[PDB]
This record gives structure tokens, sequence and C-alpha cells, in this order.
């Protein structure tokens, strides 16, 4: 039905609006928290907190979301087999909102520990949110379609880092009070997609073959359709549901020991590796501090950052024409090279600061082509790469690799990043330099052309690479 079409873009906002939200929510109150902090551990553990570990507090505190997301890829694998998918789905909203209370109750309480604590329920709301929906939401009425799916997730990831600058303004909710509330907005966009899993009436292809309850999904079929001819669409699902009990599910470990995989798992990881200490989400997580110190006048940061996260949204939009055009490989590898020199360019504007006063604003330009180059260059295409990367033995197993190397990575990456700026000053982008190059220079060599072929030449031209042939 074209009005489900609407339900379904909100069945799957709630799920990817949060997971942005809690990468910007840090950017506002950055300085405002770590007062909060001095006045903890002076209270009962008496002493002024050193300002080398004041960092660490608010390290570890901003990197244990990528952690609860670590774990996250892990509940999957046991609470899948006997939960249900809207059941997971269900679940996570009452982990949002307990996750929510303890944000509320952080200016109540006079502790540190719910925020680190609590934002560990936000974290595990960063995993199966973002690993039930993606694969499992694909049930849009056109089958043929897909592909859009898989940027419109990766849209609203934009929308909710965006809104986190909106709400973190300096006039609507982010002020020097007020600013457990700035984390308990978070309620509302939870109990809307609370409110439409009711709404939302099932998931089609996991009654047929988990609950054998194919009278009830003819009926859904026709929700979410919206037309009378059904028996051709459900015979289809068959189609591959015989194929797949067909096939054995080769488990986890025996990809890291098979000679097949041997240059195959782990170019998938540093596909994606490269997708987390690609920086931006350092940018995301830290810009107040890092547009400080970049020569900024006072007084305006809120004001420049929106541009930070504008871009995000229209370039998204904007990468509907570049990917069935161009492919998947030219805009992959050509995307983290175009990327490359902008780092050195924005390595130049931060060491000078001071020869013209438009370098600072040569500073922001540099940092909007880089999120410009990402949402149009490198943006859910690692998500669908890793699809069509292996077959359909190993796939379920993908993301199980896949996963964990990308919330440890994140969690790398949002743990280090302040130290760094302490330490290397105006050249912490060097290290951020080499790794994007690092992935441009490992990515040309191994991996061919995917668009628009079947998984034959895909393994035919890696077993050249590999010489696999076991
Ligand atoms: O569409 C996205 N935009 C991002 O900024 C981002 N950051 C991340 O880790 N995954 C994604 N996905």
């Amino acid at each position: 039905s074209c009005s489900l079409l609407v339900a379904s873009l909100a069945g799957a906002f709630g799920s990817s609006f949060l997971y942005g939200y809690n990468l910007s929510v840090v950017n506002a109150p950055t300085p405002y928290i770590k007062a909060f902090y001095n006045e903890s551990w002076e209270r009962r553990h008496g002493r002024p907190i050193d300002p080398d570990t004041l960092t660490l507090l608010w390290s570890v505190t901003v990197s244990i979301f990528a952690i609860g997301g670590l774990v996250g890829t892990l509940i999957v694998k046991m609470i899948g087999k006997v939960l249900g998918r809207k059941h997971t789905l269900l679940a996570n909203n009452g982990f949002a909102i307990s996750a929510a209370l303890l944000m509320a109750c952080s200016l109540q309480a006079g502790a540190f520990e719910m925020l680190i604590v609590g934002r560990f329920i936000m974290g595990i709301d960063g995993g199966v949110a973002l690993s039930v929906l993606p694969m499992y939401l694909s049930e849009i009425s056109p089958k043929e379609i897909r592909g859009s799916l898989g940027q419109v997730t990766a849209i609203f990831i934009c929308i909710g880092v965006f809104t986190g600058q909106l709400l973190g303004l300096p006039e609507l909710l982010g002020k020097e009070s007020t600013w457990p509330y700035l984390f308990g907005v978070i309620v509302v966009p939870a109990v809307v997609q609370l409110l439409s899993l009711p709404f939302l009436p099932d998931s089609p292809r996991y009654l047929l073959l988990e609950k054998h309850n194919e009278a009830r999904a003819v009926k859904a079929f026709q929700t979410f359709l919206g037309k009378a001819d059904v028996s051709q669409e459900v015979e289809e699902v068959l189609a591959e549901s015989r194929v797949q009990r067909s096939i054995r599910l080769v488990s986890v470990l025996e990809l890291l020991r098979a000679p097949y995989v041997r240059w195959q798992v782990v170019t998938v990881i540093v596909t994606m590796a490269c997708y987390q200490l690609c920086g931006l989400n350092a940018i995301w997580f830290y810009t107040n501090s890092i547009f400080g110190k970049a020569g900024i006048p006072p007084a305006k940061i809120p004001y420049v950052t929106l541009s930070t996260g504008g871009i995000e949204t229209l370039a998204a939009v904007f990468s509907g024409l570049v990917i069935e055009h161009l492919g998947r490989r030219p805009l992959l590898i050509g995307g983290f090279g175009l990327m490359g020199l902008f780092f050195g360019t924005l390595t130049i504007t931060l060491t000078l600061q001071d020869h013209a006063p438009w370098v600072p604003y040569l500073s922001i330009v540099g940092i909007l082509a880089i999120i410009a180059s990402f949402c149009s260059g490198p943006g859910g295409i690692p998500f669908i790469l890793t699809g069509e990367f292996f077959q359909q033995s190993q796939r379920p197993a993908a993301f199980i690799i896949a996963g964990t190397v990308n919330w440890l990575s994140n969690f790398a990456v949002g743990l280090l990043f302040p130290f760094i700026q302490k330490s290397l000053d105006t050249y912490c982008f060097l290290v951020f330099a080499t790794i994007c190059i690092t992935g441009a220079i490992y990515l040309y060599f191994v991996l061919p052309e995917t668009k628009n072929r079947t998984y034959a030449e895909i393994s035919q031209a890696f077993s050249k690479r590999n010489k696999a042939y076991p």
C-alpha cells in the first residue's frame, strides 16, 4: 500500500534516527559535561581532577558507545534463534527508554556512573537497531528497487546527526543548564518508533519460514503490496527457502582458517576499518573542540557547525544519481583518494591559521569537502559491497566478522582522538591521513569492478589474485 510506504519509512526512522543522534549529542555539551565532571570526583573522591585523566574520563565516556555496539553484534546470534524479528525490534524500544531515564537522572544524581553505564544502554541500541534493520527491513512493496533502501537507511543517519547540532544550539536547548533535556529529548523519537511498531503489521518472510502461518501472511502481503494478486509473490519466497535449507551454514572460525578467503577476510575488514578510521566519526564526535583550535572566532561555532551535517544530508540525496551511473569500484576507490589530498590541505590551514583572516574560513571549506567526499563516495557502499562479496553460505557469517571490527575500530578512533590532539597539536590529522591513503593503496590492487556482475567473475577475478583453487 502507498500509505504503508510512509509507515515503513517511519518504521525505519526511529532506529536509524537514534543511532545518528548519539554520534552528535556529544558535540554541544562537551565543555558543559566536563564542568559537571568537575563537580564530580570532588564530592566523593575529594581532590581536583588532573587534566590528563579528565580527558580520559570523557574519552571513555564517548568511546563506550562503540563497545555497546560490539556486544550488539554478538547478541544477535543468541537472541535471534528464539526471539522474533519484530520482537527483537520491540526490545530496543525498552533499552532506549531505560537508557534515556538514566540520562535524565544524570543531573538528578551527583555521580558520573549513570552517564557511562547509561550510554552502554544507548550503545546496545546502536547494535540490534543497526543489525536487525539494514538487511531485515527489506520488505518494501517493489522487490526490484531494494537498492534504494540501502541509501534510505543511510539518509536518516544524516538527519540523526543533523538534529544533534540543531538541538544543541545556544538558543534552542543547549545552555549552561537544561543539558539533561538535551539527552532527555531522545524519549520522543523512541516512543514514536514504539507507537509505529504495532502500526507496522509484521515481517512477511519471517512468519512463513518460522511460524508456518501462511493464512495470516497472505493478508500481510496485501497490507505491504496493496494488490490483490498475491500467489506469485508467496511462491517465490519459498523458492529461495529450499535453497537455504539445502546449503550448509558455515561457522565463523572456518573463514579465518580457510585458504580460499586468505585475502578476503582481511580485505572486507579493511574496507570498513577505513569506515571508522576514515575520521568522519571523529569529526561528528568532537566537532566543537576541533573547530575551536582552527582560528575560528568564538561564539559562532554552533552557528557554522550545521554545515558539517547539512551537506551530509544534501550529499546523501545526491548520492542516488552517482551509484548507478558510476558503479561501486571507481567512487569507492576514488572517494578515499579525493579526500586524502584534502586532509593535507586541511593540515595546511590548521598549521598557518594567521596569514590571512580567510584562512580559518579556508579551514572550514576543507572540512566540508571531506563530508561531501564521504557520503557521495564511501557511504552505504561497504554495507552492500560485502553482501555480494561472499556467497550465501558465509554471508550470515560475513557480518559476524564485519560487525566486530566495525565497533572495535569505532572504539579505537573515539578513544585515541583526544590524546592525539593534546600531543600532535596541529599535525593531528597526519595520522588520519596515513590510514586513509593506506586504504586507497590496499583496495586499489585487490578490489576489481563489482557493479552489475554476478558472483562468478567476482570469484574468478579474486581467484587469480588468491591462487585459491582449493
Ligand atoms: O551514512 C552514514 N553517515 C555517517 O556519517 C556515518 N558514520 C558511521 O560510522 N556510519 C555512517 N553512515
